[PDB]
């Protein structure tokens, strides 16, 4: 944390922040969500780190250089170092991709690793070549090497995510699933695991191991597990949360804005809302069942009239602020309502529904004020503009997901957030076989059109490839975009350190500090 002059800070540094959900691990190659990456941060890092405005900075590599964009070497500081006060080293980094890449892993991100195309990644996953074959190595304790099949301009950008951050070969060998304990965790960011109660906290405290440990000021952060969004804003507003979680309820946030303005923060964030259909079941594999869903659904009810906290309706999948986003809107988009209800209507009749044999199917959603309203909403308008029924179902967060993975479903709400600022960081989800394509959707003019990106060497080109791949995802109605979200949550005027510049929202509780109050 960089403590501005003048500050005076408080006797006591702990935090509590909601956390939205009870993770779905601690460990780096088992999680998918924001949730367990808002935890992951603390308390693994990687080569890079993003900085308080969220820009690709310095993390367990000091310095960093690249030859042709496709041999990337990087310099590791010399004290970095595990809670246990073993050093970090390029070894562990190894040992670490390659458990990523392996398929007995079953990593949800084992395809983070084609998105940096690090050589031998598809035969890895594919069973075909053994993990120790992937292009990575250690030239010294502190020096990793990565070698790219093709030229990545943007690779070092990928550097800040969870899925390749370190993980200690000792205790995951020594203690299988229960590594992440208390009691065996070993960890390499500014804080370490304390306690870990399953649905009621998770506590960190400072690490005095990491290197940075001088510039930490929170000793202690604690996340907790609140799905209900004004559950979080009445224990922020009792005093026991410092920072929400940033889901925020319907039906206080207006009356937020008007009562507490400057604890309101609201900015931009790389994130889509929609609905995800599952492609491979009937009868979402129809493209006309998918367009009529996509069209009859209103964005402008929705985002204006049910949610109301600034967020822009959707037409895409990668939100168009993305870095290198030049998308073109749809003409679907530009029509009214009623044009499209009608479109959507046409489409169903064609794909042979009835008022007597309409289409009634599940909406999923993970446990929440906020998504129940939201779902609740889009089956009153689906109904209404199309005719359609739809079973609401809540489950828990790591449910969710797992439901989702195992195609267990017909649509789920769902929310995709960048992992670095450029559009592969969403399109890449779509290819396939990504391992975070849950919309179980495969085009191979999709995939063709993302490939083409890396085998052409300038911007513009990839930016019209990138456009393409929209469009073809919007042709075969892969999913149901609903808005580009907005950063909507709670921080107390004592929080200091929380710039809301990151549009990543990649948060480091070492940046923090409590003002005196
Ligand atoms: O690395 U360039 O356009
Ligand atoms: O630092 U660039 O094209
Ligand atoms: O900030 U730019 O490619
Ligand atoms: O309606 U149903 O899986
Ligand atoms: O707080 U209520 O749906």
């Amino acid at each position: 944390a960089d403590v501005p002059a003048g500050v005076q800070l408080a006797d006591k540094q702990t935090l509590v922040r909601n956390n939205g959900s009870e993770v779905q691990s601690l460990d780096p190659h088992k999680i998918e969500g924001v949730p367990e990456s808002n935890v992951s941060r603390d308390l693994f890092e990687g080569l890079l780190i993003s900085d308080v405005e969220g820009h690709p900075s310095p993390g367990v590599a000091e310095k960093w250089e690249n030859k042709d964009f496709k041999v990337w070497t990087f310099h590791l500081r010399e004290n970095a170092k595990w809670s246990d006060g073993t050093p970090v080293t390029a070894h562990d980094f190894v040992y670490s991709w390659q458990r990523l890449a392996d398929p007995n892993t079953a990593s949800p991100y084992a395809s983070y690793l084609q998105y940096g195309h690090i050589a031998n990644i598809d035969d890895i996953i594919a069973g075909k070549k053994p993990a120790t074959d992937l292009g990575v190595k250690a030239l010294d304790d502190h020096t990793f090497e990565v070698t790219l099949s093709e030229p990545v301009p943007y690779f070092y950008k990928l550097l800040v995510h969870p899925s390749v951050s370190p993980v200690p070969k000792s205790a995951v060998e020594k203690f299988g699933d229960k590594w992440t304990q208390p009691a065996n965790i070993v960890t390499n960011g500014a804080y370490k695991l304390k306690n870990w109660v399953v649905n009621e906290r998770i506590v960190l405290e400072r690490n005095p191991q990491y290197w940075d440990n001088a510039k930490t000021v929170i000793n202690q952060v604690t996340y907790l597990p609140i799905s209900s969004e004004v559950t979080d804003v009445n224990r922020y507003r009792s005093g026991e949360i410092d920072m929400t979680y940033n889901n925020m309820p319907i039906e206080l946030f207006q009356k937020l804005k008007k009562e507490i303005p400057n604890e309101v923060r609201v900015d931009p964030y790389l994130c889509t809302y929609y609905y995800e259909i599952n492609n491979q079941k009937a009868p979402f594999n129809d493209v006309r069942v998918r367009t009529a869903l996509k069209l009859a659904l209103d964005r402008d009810i929705i985002v204006n009239k049910v949610k109301n906290q600034g967020d822009l309706p959707a037409y895409s999948y990668t939100p168009p602020y993305t870095d290198g986003a030049k998308l073109v809107e749809p003409e679907w988009f530009k029509w009214s309502q009623q044009k499209r209800n009608e479109e959507a209507k046409k489409l169903l009749a064609e794909a042979g529904f009835t008022a007597d044999k309409p289409l009634t199917f599940d909406l999923l959603y993970n446990t929440s004020d906020l998504h129940k309203k939201l779902a609740i909403a889009v089956a009153s308008i689906w109904k209404k503009n199309l005719g359609v029924n739809v079973n609401l179902e809540n489950q828990e967060w790591k449910t969710f997901l797992d439901t989702r993975h195992q195609g267990t479903f017909d649509v789920a709400r769902a929310g995709w957030c960048a992992d670095y600022n450029e559009p592969t960081s969403f399109l890449n989800t779509m290819l396939s076989d990504s391992s975070n394509n849950t919309a179980h959707y495969k085009s191979p003019a999709f995939d063709k059109l993302i490939a083409d990106t890396l085998k052409v060497a300038d911007d513009t080109q990839r930016s019209e490839l990138y456009a393409k791949a929209e469009q073809q995802l919007d042709k075969d109605s892969a999913i149901v975009p609903v808005y580009y979200y907005v950063n909507a949550r709670l921080v107390k005027p004592w929080v200091g350190g929380y710039t809301g510049k990151d549009p990543l929202d990649n948060i480091y509780v070492k940046n923090l500090y409590i003002i005196k109050h």
